[PDB]
């Protein structure tokens, strides 16, 4: 939106990406991130 939120992993692309939070971790997460598992979330 304004630079206000991005995803943690550098990896990521720089196109719009889905808000999603870790509870645990806080960094920002994306819904299709989860699925290449290249965060390694504790509870996934
Ligand atoms: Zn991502
Ligand atoms: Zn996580």
């Amino acid at each position: 939106g304004g630079s206000g939120q991005h995803c943690q992993v550098e990896h990521c692309r720089q196109r719009d990406f889905l808000p999603f939070v870790c509870d645990d971790c806080s960094g920002i997460f994306c819904l299709e991130h989860r699925s290449r598992e290249s965060h390694g979330c504790p509870e996934v």
